[PDB]
């Protein structure tokens, strides 16, 4: 089960039909002339007959290519209509702003931002979900406009893929440190860690061999807010972003470990991304406020 | 001649950072070896990918066409690894726990802390997950995870029975209550409503009861995260229906008040379950399970 | 070209829809459990909204999932109609046997075979298309019935009947006056992949065995070529095999015919039984 | 540890041949090297891919799931290389030629002493007229051979497409040996011809030549393809007195006027 139709071939066929020239069509499809010739060939293998005569000038349709024209458009339009009909299903209303961020930004940063701008945003219905699908999946949704903004850290692992950068705008929301914290009682030490897969594990783990203490891992999760609850409860040392523990540091239920050894801290920037082509007014009024 | 897999990330890394030195550090090799890798990649592909005489370094026309090839291969290699990855157990005193994101911050740590000296000797690994209950039941069966915490499941349609495979116990019974910031209490007309996304358990529990009500709730804000509703409600953005266990501290600090105290039947009952595999007898899992009952 | 719809997601959708269990849908789709779950997510990301209700056991459709059902069916149906409306579009007459082979075989083997059987084959028309496509493309066209027979070299398959036509060696040959300049197959060609690992100053490189031979007959250097191509020249001593005593430099090959088990047109089976021997 | 792509071909060889000695030979490594590679791939993917509990070796269930992944990954490497491949310039004196079997050898040998030091890469080609002419000015090819704007051109020779038959044939409708529908020579012959009975079809002149030598019918072929078969009385020209059913055609060579390679120019000065 692996000779499937690839829809890209349908556009390749339409482009060569219209332009009559392998070099021009490849350019219009953003691929090398060889990539493009191979794709047309793969289409012809799949449909089973040659669609183009290469011995005429310019390239023309065969008898079979003529017959195939309505089949190519028919499918291409069905995919388009499918994409368009469901593009609006994400939108409750045209004044709702769809937002994806790290869980700890969904609980600490985003409400603080709306609440501070509550009057200037009072007409907007924010819809806030945490990042859970994988960084590339969420950026694809941003580019497709099924998501309006994306709040991330400026870590390497949360960068948008290189092919996508040109299509996105980003602004900095503020700067921060990831710092180690414990409850007042302090001295081997119980370690409260990020699961090795998630984004913050890669920021913190290199810093940790510089550490002089042996670390007794007793709890790992993916969410900073979970580590914070255990650090409060006296369970170990965790690395957490500062603007997760503001009042906790004030109430002295937590305190920074080796406070004046700033190189066991990691500076990070909170980023907000949008698609340059997403011109929905509700999204624009929101972006104007936090930027 | 063999294409070398790490040339691809080598390529991506030098395309992003503008320079060899930074790219070589990002890839944890000598400035030296990085150069040699980039050169082997260019020899192999047959054309220059990088215009090296530009500062910062840019891609050639070829390098620009090369971008999707490197990403697809990288992605297809990673996808090959993840599709075949097996269940893992780090240490034999690690308890593997799966649940929704919300439960992972306001239920499990409280549970864990309340049994510290009993559970202190175990290693707890909590991976929140938006995969379905069907996915998590399957993980219990595969012993790829040990415990699942969840809100009770009303079946959409008749389903195969489970107690030949899974055991279930009740962690907590409580209510989902409407809360509001104290300043807003006397204004309670048309009320701003801080609601759950339609594809959460709590929406499917709250909205049925909410339609049966003489309120005019205008949705001003939507989320999957109970903890976000709570922040919004503290700031007076409107009324939220939230589980009691998420607001224990806010109610004690008088930063939130239950609204419509008089109408107890506007508080929606809810159970939090812990599921386990019947064929899984690890003493770490039993020590954990025997403590929550 | 960033984010294509992938046809197979449509079948993944319908299969999870009807079975309501990730593990069972995955088995039905012949993929691993985590590959299926990943593919389902790719479909939901692409469309932009969840199609399956994740709080439910068994899994059931969201309202968006319910809405999406005709879209998926109609796409799949259209792809199927496209394939149907073009099946056997290449088949001109019904007494036509469509043949694909390598260039080397289209001149040195196939004409010799039809003549050898001219009167058992007189009622047929043969279209011989020498082809450069991968063997996998040729196998797929056999399954689709886009061609009828495949002749090739050698050293899915439950729908493909094969048969050995001739066993042979690729041997180094040279004009007698010589006792080293190299006449080679271009990188991509099949015999290239065959000869080189078993292996000289390059002087001439092409795809076609018969170009090598003319150059070899002309004293231009040494070429490796299948034996059947050079039977006359060996007889007439226009070529001799080089280091003939040392079978080390000679590569055995096999000349194969494949047909699809699902193609039962008379004209093909007739051709085949004269071929099988 | 990183994936090595030669493992994927190692996997497919063992799957096809079902035996370690045979699989190692087909991959040109020692049996022990082949073994260490198979084990390294099984460690990398994390599950056993081969069922060693019998002979021939078969695939595990996961091994059978892994098959499409090996093929896909290997296809994508191969496409990556081909989509960028170009300009096979092994020597300062390599001549990359695009075009026709009998032509190039005859021409090389006709002046081998003058082109001793060169080496030729000849390639049979069916992309566009446009595409190939661009490649000449892209300097990705040095020479373009073809039948009949800053491109010098050269008459190889002007010859004639003629109909040929085995002498054994005295004769009315006739078995007709034709070029396939979408080839250049079809566009030259079928217009002139407009009773023939289709009997055999292909794209290759040399293939039609052998059918005609066996007497299977009449074919039109360029004479530079049959100069020897005529001299050997194996084919004659049909309808000799019908001198107007022979299509006159030219053979041309093209080179870019900015492609200033000495080897290219040396070849070109022998050709004209
Ligand atoms: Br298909
Ligand atoms: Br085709
Ligand atoms: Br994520
Ligand atoms: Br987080
Ligand atoms: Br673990
Ligand atoms: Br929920
Ligand atoms: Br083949
Ligand atoms: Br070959
Ligand atoms: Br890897």
């Amino acid at each position: 089960m692996n000779n499937p139709l690839e829809f890209k071939w349908l556009e390749d066929f339409l482009s060569l039909m219209e332009l009559g020239n392998f070099s021009a069509a490849a350019k219009a499809r953003f691929v090398t002339q060889s990539a493009f010739s191979r794709r047309i060939q793969a289409l012809e293998v799949w449909i089973g007959v040659p669609l183009f005569d290469r011995t005429s000038y310019p390239i023309t349709l065969t008898e079979h290519g003529q017959k195939f024209v309505p089949y190519a458009e028919n499918l291409l339009n069905q995919v388009k209509v499918t994409k368009e009909d469901f593009a609006q299903a994400s939108l409750k209303t045209d004044h709702t702003v769809r937002i994806v961020c790290l869980h700890t930004l969904a609980v600490n940063l985003l409400p603080k931002l709306f609440l501070q701008s509550a009057e200037a945003l009072s007409h907007l219905n924010l819809s806030v979900t945490p990042s859970v699908l994988g960084i590339d999946a969420h950026f694809q949704m941003l580019e497709d406009h099924s998501t309006d903004l994306l709040f991330t850290y400026n870590i390497s692992a949360m960068r948008p893929s290189l092919s996508l950068e040109d299509k996105l705008e980003k602004c900095v929301i503020h700067s921060e440190k990831v710092v180690p914290v414990v409850a007042p009682r302090l001295l081997t030490i119980p370690y409260l860690s990020y699961s090795e897969h998630t984004f913050l594990s890669k920021v913190v783990e290199p810093v940790l061999k510089t550490l002089p203490l042996t670390l007794k891992p007793v709890f790992e999760t993916t969410l900073s807010e979970s580590l914070v609850k255990m650090a409060i409860g006296g369970a170990g040392v965790a690395w957490v972003p500062m603007h997760v523990i503001e009042e906790e540091l004030a109430q002295h239920r937590l305190v920074i470990a080796f406070e004046e050894q700033k190189e066991w801290q990691i500076p990070i920037d909170i980023l907000c991304y949008r698609s340059t082509t997403n011109h929905r007014a509700a999204v624009d009024q929101f972006w104007q406020e936090i930027d």
